[PDB]
């Protein structure tokens, strides 16, 4: 068939937040940051298999009142000087009955005293499925308060990452 | 036909990021020449513009120093990009041969640091030569300070922050 | 808003240079040569192959459709990448603003694989159909598939 | 290290789109239209017409130089920026490594109005012989006063 | 008991043929074509073990009169897919009795119409040897001679190993 | 034609990979201290999280002739048990020497391994290579080795 | 989480040099000259002819089947070992995700003994069929029969 049927996103945000500090806060250390920042969904951060670098996925455990328990996120190609990256979640009941798996590929610009971010996260809907096209918003929405959120930390205590 | 200037293109690497060395090794390099080098700079001001492209600034020494002082005017500033574009153009500084030196930088971020290539060209007056030293002591010196500079910022996290 | 693309990840025994060539830089060309049925005429209307540059390439008089022009983005032909943009033309239909291809081969053996991303765009306040997506695909899949057979035979052509 | 550099300013009747073209697109070939005693021959062999581009110029055969070769460091055909560089042949000789070339056109009523820069780089530990310079300002400013005279002369031509 | 010093010479080089044609003609087939292009040198190449793949043993003679007489090259490392290999030549007058081995490490790229390249060439010596640089220098005049003609060759002709 | 100067060399152990290769890699730079704290007096990384790119700077001791050396991890396989690690910076390269290359390849054998390891020695230009250099360079190296290996067979636990 | 294995120790009087080149290396070619009246052609479209080679089988004008995908996993023709993969033709029929064939032959006397290990894969969700499997063995045992007693009659073929 016309096998291709997929769903992916790509968005650009521009915040006062040099790049490298978005970066180890929403990609480097996102798993140690979510729990920081929603400290009331998330119960521990922690690497499963890794040393850092690529290779390496992490186990993102929610507090035991949550619907949700973990998410399986891996590394899969880091460039670390230039700020990018893709990633994915590969396993936990995050993925709400619609993907295969969640492929998030990102790539930053440092942009006078803050950054300019391309976002590519790939939802793969799976056979038999129709991925909600109504469950967009909030996929992203998570991630955007989540970044809106560790900004103003970040904006707050300039000394963290910088 | 045209007299031939020297120029300076140098490539610079640092732990500090690119908003930071930008903010102070050009805009403010003026005020941070005296904040940095208290023992040789009296003062650091814009004379005119009011921080804009074509600005002027003026820096004096103390007292006892040779040399009095220096003016420079911004030609062009990206600040965005993080490029500039000066011109050192009076003083005693220049002595006599040389008519303006010219400073082109522009930086890029590099994980955590920062990446910096710099133009610095020396146009000597018409017929007058090129004052070799000028440009050894000129590079000297606009780069000890920058060193000086990035041990203060490294050590400094919350300043151009 | 809406953002319904394609993924490919095509290979085949042809060398990316030649497909680079044949695909991209001059597709608009090509498009002629290969379906002398169905375009009249491929060209530039101004740049140099650079960013900035725009094709228009015009079907048979007897087609229903007129007639598309593609601008170049951004290019790095040495290392067969391409993001091209389908602004204007009769074939693009009122829900579509545009259609957007990116393209990236690499050598493999004594041929190539690549991965296309097509990013098919709605006007403002207009949705997207599957159709319409599913036919650019064919166009274009057969497009290719009509030239891998021409440059598998004729080995000279931008050898 | 020590670089010699020529910046100026330069003014011309001819339209800016017409002057960059000749001297600076298409150069690699006017050079051969406006001096046949000079050069036998000018072409690209590397690139389409874009940044990247290395060209080949070569001289009459009974001329002491040989050939000399350029790239493209950045063309933008739409602000008539380039910077291009000479990076081999017999002028360079052994104490030259190469001459960068940059140059910013605009427009000036139905004319323009320029900024060239040239910096000659010499080999680590060398010197640039200050007339290595005087030679390539001189070589340069009788072409496009050759060119210009022929476009004012011929408004069709790269109009 | 230190081991021997190895000496490594390292290259970056450039063609404008393309490197599918430039790896058959310079690693995959090259025992065939040393013989096409300098005839004058060698008499015959072949393929005495192995099926072209890892593993391969080829031998190549010279001219009768010619004052090296037979080499023997085992390939330890294809992949032909990403233009790299690694072969030795072990067996072979031209092997003076002061080497014991020439380890060649082969990665070629694209780059447009041609290609892009690293070489590495390690010569190794017998038990308590002084690697004389005479031989080294050598061999790599020989085979970048034969670089020269085999591009000028291609270039010429489009279709060899298209 | 400029040369460099290479040995290969081939290993076995009694310690597992996965055990050697965070021992003599990753965190050569501690344990070096932690081996001999009578030549290093710390080993820390300026620049990284542990990746291609990251580098490491060990101190040697007050009295000893040496003062520092920094490495970049040009490549790292964690899973395969292979690296790339550049010795570019410090006293230990005299002015003769432009860098130092590690390229190591371990294997699991048995509840043992072995290892594929080369050094290649890269000089600064016009400037030449006296084994002196390479024959000390190898041998420190391997006492090193030899160290590790006994405190870890002595030690299950550690980088288990 | 299931798959038809099938062991059969076979014996024969031809050496194994030649068993091996005749119902592993050669045999699509072999299919055609003792089956031709079931066979057109056996060829490569994407092989080497040693390890990791595949091979495509196409029968007469009329058989229900069309053609036969074989790759090849790990040869060793030094000792006549050989896994050759089948996931595509039809006759894997909906049921048959692949079918593993494994090769071990031993010299004995003149003549060979051999342990061969067929495989029918089952795509999740699908049947894994009985008499089906069996037709598999009988095809062939009944071919290698043919070509056993070809090989008795002309010796010479394939030293
Ligand atoms: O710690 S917290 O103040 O809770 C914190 C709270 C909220 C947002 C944060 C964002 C980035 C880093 C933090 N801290 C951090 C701490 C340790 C390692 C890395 C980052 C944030
Ligand atoms: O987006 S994340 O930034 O990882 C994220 C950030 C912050 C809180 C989250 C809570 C639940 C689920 C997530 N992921 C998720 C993913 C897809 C759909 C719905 C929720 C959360
Ligand atoms: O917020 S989102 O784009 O949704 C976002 C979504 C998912 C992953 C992100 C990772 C880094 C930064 C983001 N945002 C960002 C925003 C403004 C400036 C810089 C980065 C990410
Ligand atoms: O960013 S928040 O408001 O935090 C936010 C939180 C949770 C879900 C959201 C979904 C869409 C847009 C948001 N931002 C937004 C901001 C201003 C106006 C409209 C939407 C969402
Ligand atoms: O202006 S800077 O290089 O910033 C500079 C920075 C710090 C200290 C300086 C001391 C003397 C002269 C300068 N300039 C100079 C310029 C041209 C010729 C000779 C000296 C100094
Ligand atoms: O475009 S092709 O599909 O190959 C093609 C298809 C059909 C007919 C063609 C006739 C001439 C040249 C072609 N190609 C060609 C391409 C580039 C340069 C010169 C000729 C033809
Ligand atoms: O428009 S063209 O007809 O080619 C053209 C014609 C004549 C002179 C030109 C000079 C500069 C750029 C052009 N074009 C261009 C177009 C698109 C992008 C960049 C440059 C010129
Ligand atoms: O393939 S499509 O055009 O999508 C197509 C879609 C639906 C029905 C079609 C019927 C005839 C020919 C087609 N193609 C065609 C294309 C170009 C010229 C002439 C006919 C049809
Ligand atoms: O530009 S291509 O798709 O490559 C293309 C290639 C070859 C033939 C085509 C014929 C008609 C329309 C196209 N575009 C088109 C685009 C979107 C939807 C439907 C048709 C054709
Ligand atoms: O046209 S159809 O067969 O309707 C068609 C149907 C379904 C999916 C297709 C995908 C690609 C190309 C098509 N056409 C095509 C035509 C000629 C050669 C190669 C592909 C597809
Ligand atoms: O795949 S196609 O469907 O023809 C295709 C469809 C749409 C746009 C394409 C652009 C470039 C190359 C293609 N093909 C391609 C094929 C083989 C290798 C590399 C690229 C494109
Ligand atoms: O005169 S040139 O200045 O070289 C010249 C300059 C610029 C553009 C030209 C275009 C056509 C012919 C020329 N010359 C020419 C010369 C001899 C015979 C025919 C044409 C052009
Ligand atoms: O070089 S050419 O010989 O035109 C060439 C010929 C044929 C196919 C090519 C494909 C891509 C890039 C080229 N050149 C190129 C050169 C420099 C920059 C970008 C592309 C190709
Ligand atoms: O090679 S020429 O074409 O003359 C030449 C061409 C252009 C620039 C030159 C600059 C210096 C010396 C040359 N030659 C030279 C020749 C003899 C004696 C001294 C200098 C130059
Ligand atoms: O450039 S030179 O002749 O070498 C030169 C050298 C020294 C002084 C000159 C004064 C005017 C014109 C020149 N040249 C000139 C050359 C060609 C045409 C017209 C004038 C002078
Ligand atoms: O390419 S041009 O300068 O414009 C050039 C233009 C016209 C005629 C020239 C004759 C000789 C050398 C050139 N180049 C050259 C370059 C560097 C040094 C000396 C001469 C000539
Ligand atoms: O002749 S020169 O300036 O020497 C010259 C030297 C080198 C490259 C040039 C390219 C374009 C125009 C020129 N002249 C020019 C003159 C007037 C207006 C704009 C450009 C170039
Ligand atoms: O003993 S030796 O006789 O020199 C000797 C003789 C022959 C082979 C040897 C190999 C390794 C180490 C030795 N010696 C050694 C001595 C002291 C400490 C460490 C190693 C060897
Ligand atoms: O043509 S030859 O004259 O033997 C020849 C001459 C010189 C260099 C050659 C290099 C590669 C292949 C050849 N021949 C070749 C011929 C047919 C197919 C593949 C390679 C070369
Ligand atoms: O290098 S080869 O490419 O095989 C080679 C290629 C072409 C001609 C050669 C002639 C003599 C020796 C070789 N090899 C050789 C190797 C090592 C040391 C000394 C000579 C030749
Ligand atoms: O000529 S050499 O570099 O010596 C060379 C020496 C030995 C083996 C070689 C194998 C392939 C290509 C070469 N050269 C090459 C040159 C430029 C680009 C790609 C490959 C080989
Ligand atoms: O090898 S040759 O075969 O004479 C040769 C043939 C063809 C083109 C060459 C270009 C540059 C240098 C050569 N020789 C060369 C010799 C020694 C060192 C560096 C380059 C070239
Ligand atoms: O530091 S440990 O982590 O145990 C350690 C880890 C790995 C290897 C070690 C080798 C020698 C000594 C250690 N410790 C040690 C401690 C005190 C005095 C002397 C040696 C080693
Ligand atoms: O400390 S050592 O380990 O020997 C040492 C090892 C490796 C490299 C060295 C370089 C310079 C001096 C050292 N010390 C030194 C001591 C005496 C004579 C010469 C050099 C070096
Ligand atoms: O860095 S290591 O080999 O790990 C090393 C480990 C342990 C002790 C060392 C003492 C001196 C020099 C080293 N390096 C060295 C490097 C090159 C030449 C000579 C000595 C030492
Ligand atoms: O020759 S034939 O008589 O066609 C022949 C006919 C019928 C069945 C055969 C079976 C195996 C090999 C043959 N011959 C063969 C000949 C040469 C090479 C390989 C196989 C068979
Ligand atoms: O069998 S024979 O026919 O004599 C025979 C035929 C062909 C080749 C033979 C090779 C070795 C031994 C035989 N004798 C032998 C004896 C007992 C068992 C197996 C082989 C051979
Ligand atoms: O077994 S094969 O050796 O390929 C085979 C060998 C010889 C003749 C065959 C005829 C038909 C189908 C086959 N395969 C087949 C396989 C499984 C089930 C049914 C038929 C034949
Ligand atoms: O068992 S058969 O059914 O012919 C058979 C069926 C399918 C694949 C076979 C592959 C190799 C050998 C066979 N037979 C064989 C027979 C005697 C000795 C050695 C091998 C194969
Ligand atoms: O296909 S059968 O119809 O069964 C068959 C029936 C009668 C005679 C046969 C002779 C050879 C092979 C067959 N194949 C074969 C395969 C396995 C076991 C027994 C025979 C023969």
């Amino acid at each position: 068939p016309f096998t291709m049927a997929a769903y992916t996103i790509v968005k650009e945000e521009e915040s006062p937040i040099a790049p490298h500090r978005l970066f180890k806060a929403l990609v480097l250390e996102r798993h140690q940051v979510l729990v920081k920042a929603q400290p009331h969904v998330f119960k521990s951060g922690e690497i499963i298999e890794g040393d850092g670098g690529v290779g390496t996925v992490t186990k993102i455990t929610f507090v035991d009142g949550h619907p949700l328990t973990y998410m399986l996120h891996k590394f899969d190609e880091i460039d670390a000087a230039n700020f990018y990256c893709k990633y994915t979640l590969f396993e936990g009941d995050v993925l709400r009955d619609n993907i295969e798996k969640v492929v998030y590929e990102v790539k930053l610009e440092a942009v006078g005293g803050g950054s300019k971010g391309k976002i590519t996260v790939t939802y793969h809907p799976k056979p038999g499925c129709t991925v909600n096209e109504e469950e967009v918003k909030i996929g992203e929405k998570k991630a955007y308060e989540f970044y809106k959120q560790v900004e103003e930390y970040l904006a707050a205590n300039p000394e963290v990452f910088a």
